[PDB]
């Protein structure tokens, strides 16, 4: 499995499949990069504590409900992506700032 989603938001959270690519990441929101056996959990600098708890919610809900535990989630961030995530979306790009949330 290979998807990716963003989770954004403020007023409310929402969690959305965007194409796996760096292009559809920003360092405003968590995304949640989901390889099967493992999930990994991202967050930019500038995302907030709702989409943090949200980002959270999605890769353990992901990792519970849908592969019944059999999936190792990973918690990372800007700077400290992991090499699985480099491996599949290739070399990290600079990224833009992510657009504000609707309060």
């Amino acid at each position: 499995v290979q998807r990716l989603f963003q989770v954004k938001g403020r007023r409310v959270v929402r969690a959305t499949e965007v194409p796996v690519s760096w292009e559809s990441f920003n360092n405003g929101d968590c995304f949640i990069l989901d390889l099967g056996n493992n999930i990994h959990q991202w967050c930019g600098s500038n995302s907030n504590r709702y989409e943090r708890l949200k980002a959270t919610q999605v890769s353990k809900g992901i990792r519970d409900n849908e592969r019944s535990g059999r999936a190792r989630v990973h918690v990372s961030e800007e700077g400290t992506e992991p090499e699985a995530m480099l491996q599949v979306l290739g070399p990290k790009p600079a990224l833009p700032a992510g657009t504000e949330d609707t309060a």
